[PDB]
């Protein structure tokens, strides 16, 4: 039973959408109920004006109602068309089975940068949303990156739903301010990044404002640990997909924006009242590096300034992990080394923000030059409190929801583990690439040299046996020529000269060390780390999301509590698992490094045999120079009579 | 209750008994005789206490002296008679074993053969016939070097098959009776299950035996339960060929009905099997694989046979003729006329997988990717064809170890494949260094080529350029100005730097691909995975088999049917990529031995262009000297 009215094809499900089969555009009418009110008639009235003048990007635009549309209309007053996003609300993406931890980096960041330029333009023009939700920001596909767009407006005064994110002063009916979107888009944020929402996970909100009420205004996370206790954190919670300067400008931002007076909301000590915009705006500007610390395995987030010197920010590295300057290496994906002066940001040199972003790309590897081997042990990765304390006690016959959250911490530590171990294992991969280049530059300089100490051999054999003729000949002429021990010495002398060089046993030497360094080299270079070698780990993750989406499968009929004795087995096997591996990698990088050091160590040895040879066969040719020049001066001497 | 009286100790069997000293450390092993015996068995058990008193070969238990103080300790009024006791335990469990199925290794029924024969022919020198021998008789004692078969009724002049017919249809049997119960012992040595008639009872067996004939070896029921006698040695035995050829003939002349016609060699006359079958084991056979069709063929050779003579007979049958035949070791060692075969050297360090040697053609540049599957008997292929034939418990025992022997053999031809690929790598990787090493000694010698012209040229130059000033002065007769330009238009001439640049570039190409694939093999082989899913087949063959007689029932055999495919089709996949890398490996072997004799005449030219270049300028030399010498004491 499908019914249209002329090219335009009804579609399904407040909003409903006709798609065009012949031009191909899919506008969204909003249909007005019949039974209206006065006061609510001229509402709607004025809601209908005001969406003709809104037009953000990055919000829903208003589209014309097509020709023909106001006769099939039961009521007198028009109803409004919009554009369909093929992309869908925010909510399936919170409820993923891989963003049940937040989002990625990249996701949240674009999600920060299309939704506050958005608020602020509404702010502009006097007009409040006063509800927002993730089922009301979708995630229209743009051209290069997803946009979030915002649908389904509600009511605003010009200067009564269903929905759990409330602020309070909409319990309260008080006079409130545009602040009352700043807490919920807080609340928002937080789901965005940690997964669940901030303030009293599934409870109602009478005891919510309560709490809400007696919390301090820097504790941010309000929640009961599964005994049952309430607990009021100000730090960001565990674990999120943020770096350090990330999490930490993020905990101070949602700080200023979870605030319980409505006018003290939002008031910057920086940009005077409702100054969050710019804040945000200061927040996602700063340009972020992460460099990976080899020896302790640690990554560190540095905010640098679009000029920031090199040396400056390797004083602070210096500083933070305890490696001078001079003993730094700084290497890339690819055993590439980074410029020596001008600033390394170009190590996000795309600097699209990718909205997958990937910081196993964008990090830069930090090795140390004094230390010749490297430790295995780099430390586990922090665990929350609930993850603790199911694993203190796995027969722990927790509910279904409690269950749940546990999980999928569970879940994004093992993942988390495994791209740790991704990271070190690309680490030690460019250490061997840049090990490769020096390698092959000492070839080339290897080949060089025994040319040349070849040329000397031959040329110094040449020498000496026409010196040798020379010298013989010198006595036949002694009867009747013209004798003399002036110029007798000096062939002599040029005998010892020759017999005073000679540098083939010390090339000998040097060729000899360099064959055994190439030798190890070659047997390091067999040695296969690109594709994931024991790929255990992955399996193990495998095994730890089908786990996850199993639990997710069960009905609400068999949604009954049990013991999560399996999982921790699992998160177990990973971790030794890891360690396993990581030892390995450690092994072949002390074994890169040294090799690395050895050959840097031979480099200037054949640099000076090479610079001493030139000069000797410098002198090889003055001296049968010299002795040509005598026999000439002497014919032309004795042609004189 | 009689449990211990001194230092001899009882500790278990029940008609002998083991007695261990708790001073000496020897477990003696006592035959006692029972109270209730007639008086005939008596005399005749006395005798046989004589009788074994006095035999004592090395191959069969010997008597050791009864101890000083044991007559006290008797129950019967006649003293008891001791032995040996053997660590090693009956052959019965040899057999039963889950690796030895169907059969044992080639050097087991080798040594069992070598060690029955001796000790049989001493039994019947001194006119003494065992006239019964079971698997349950001989024992391997672990000898000083290999295990030792030896044994532990008699007249002097279920427990059916390994008698022999003159002795179970209650005739009187001559020495032949020993003869068949080896025939079949042996039998069960080398396919695994009993020659004749399988689960049959004693009654129809003699008919059955007078039935057949004398050609036809084993006589058995297959799955419908249709009777056969097969004259050829059945599969899957782990014998080559010429062995169980030479066994099935000497079995047909060991399995015979008629008593004066068994063990009749019609070269040896009768009853002569004991050299026949010396001579079986005296022949020394050669096994080689050929790689191009990836066959086994063996071959006896004489004390004096000729290497040529061998090499023409393997080109008659396999066809490569004697010079594009490639005979090579585990490690690359070619076969080097004219010493003797001697590479299956038994005698030395050390299966037939170890002393064999591989055949590669050098016609052939690249080697196809299949070199075809393995035949399998009729059983198998019958309850291939039908995976879901719920048959009987001992059937299907039968044909799942037949299934799983099958697997392993093919795990041992890829074994066998791999292994000659890394010895054509080896022989390649010689070559290699050595072509490496002439590579280097070439590149010095055209460096010091071009290091000595540049120092000639130079010097030349500039004689040349003080030529001029003496061409003005009136000491100047261009008689010898010929020489000087001759000199320099000559010099030049000589090197071949380009060249060597392309030979070095085709060496250094060639060893790069040399270890391309080097690292691709190893000892470590992706087979293990098959070996893995054969792993499988024999732990759940083995399980079913430790089922009691209340859970016995039949099934299907869908489990091991698609175990056998997998391995197959892995089996295929894995011989692909050994036939490739082979392809490469000769391919890079011949571009070696094409590019030797240009690097050869390289050098041999080069040698007499350096040395041309020495004789010019000891000529310039020798030249102006003699110019200014004369022309200075013209003058005086």
């Amino acid at each position: 039973t499908t019914q249209t009215c002329g090219a335009w094809e009804m579609k399904e499900r407040n909003v409903i959408r006709w798609h065009n089969q012949e031009t191909g555009e899919q506008i969204a009418i909003k249909q007005c109920r019949q039974e209206l009110s006065p006061r609510n008639r001229e509402r709607w009235c004025l809601e209908i004006q005001i969406m003709r003048r809104l037009t953000h990007p990055n919000v829903v635009a208003a589209r014309d109602v097509p020709e023909g549309m106001q006769n099939l209309a039961p009521n007198d007053l028009p109803l409004l068309a919009m554009e369909y996003c093929q992309g869908g609300d925010l909510r399936k993406y919170l409820n993923q089975f891989e963003n049940c931890c937040g989002l990625r980096e990249g996701a949240i960041l674009t999600l920060l940068s299309d939704i506050a330029s958005a608020l602020r333009y509404l702010h502009e023009n006097r007009i409040i949303h006063r509800d927002l939700k993730p089922e009301n920001i979708v995630l229209q596909q743009g051209e290069q990156r997803l946009i979030h767009k915002i649908i389904d407006l509600g009511y605003a005064k010009e200067l009564v739903g269903t929905l759990q994110y409330l602020a309070p002063e909409l319990l309260e009916q008080q006079k409130y301010t545009v602040t009352v979107d700043y807490w919920s888009f807080g609340t928002l944020a937080f789901e965005c990044i940690t997964g669940f929402r901030p303030f009293l996970p599934n409870w109602q909100p009478v005891q919510w404002h309560s709490k809400v009420r007696q919390k301090s205004e820097v504790d941010i996370v309000v929640s009961e640990d599964l005994n049952g206790t309430v607990k009021f954190s100000s730090s960001l919670p565990y674990p999120n997909n943020l770096n350090s300067v990330l999490a930490e400008r993020l905990e101070k931002w949602l700080q200023l924006m979870l605030m319980w007076h409505p006018r003290q909301r939002g008031t910057d000590p920086t940009y005077g009242p409702n100054g969050c915009f710019k804040a945000l705006d200061d927040i996602l500007n700063l340009k972020l590096v992460h460099i990976l610390n080899m020896v302790t395995g640690t990554i560190h987030t540095y905010p640098v300034t679009e000029d920031e010197s090199l040396q400056s920010l390797k004083a602070r590295i210096q500083q933070d992990t305890g490696i001078p300057e001079e003993d730094q290496e700084l290497l890339q994906e690819a055993g590439l080394a980074l410029i020596p002066d001008k600033p390394a940001t170009q190590c996000i040199s795309d600097g699209k923000l990718n909205e997958g972003h990937t910081l196993d790309m964008d990090l830069v590897f930090l090795f140390d030059n004094s230390k010749i081997t490297y430790e295995t042990q780099i430390s586990p990765r922090p665990q929350p409190e609930s993850v603790s304390c199911i694993l203190q006690e796995p027969k722990r016959n927790l509910a279904f929801f409690q269950l749940r959250k546990v999980w999928g911490q569970v879940w994004h530590s093992i993942q988390t583990l495994k791209e740790d171990c991704n990271r070190l294992q690309q680490g030690q991969r460019a250490a061997m690439m840049n090990l490769l280049r020096n390698n092959s530059c000492l070839s080339k300089m290897k080949n060089s040299m025994a040319s040349m100490s070849q040329q000397l051999k031959a040329k110094l054999d040449f020498f000496k046996t026409s010196i040798q003729i020379d010298l013989e000949k010198y006595s036949e002429q002694t009867e009747f020529g013209i004798t003399s021990d002036k110029l007798l010495l000096a062939w002599r002398e040029m005998e010892q000269a020759v017999e005073l060089c000679g540098r083939e046993n010390e090339v000998k030497l040097l060729v000899e060390r360099m064959m055994a360094l190439q030798t190890d080299i070659v047997d390091l270079q067999r040695s296969p780390m690109g594709r994931k070698q024991g790929g255990t780990l992955d399996d193990l993750e495998e095994q730890a999301r089908e786990l996850y989406r199993r639990l997710r499968e069960k009905p609400r009929d068999q949604r009954t509590e049990g013991d999560s004795q399996e999982m921790v087995r699992l998160l177990l096997q990973a971790i030794q698992s890891f360690e396993k591996k990581v030892r390995v990698i450690y092994t072949q990088l002390s074994k890169t490094v040294v090799c690395k050091q050895k050959a840097l160590e031979l480099l200037p040895k054949v640099e000076e045999v090479v610079s001493l040879m030139n000069e000797d066969e410098k002198t090889v040719v003055r001296l049968q120079e010299k002795r040509q020049k005598e026999l000439w001066n002497l014919l032309k001497i004795a042609c004189s009579k």
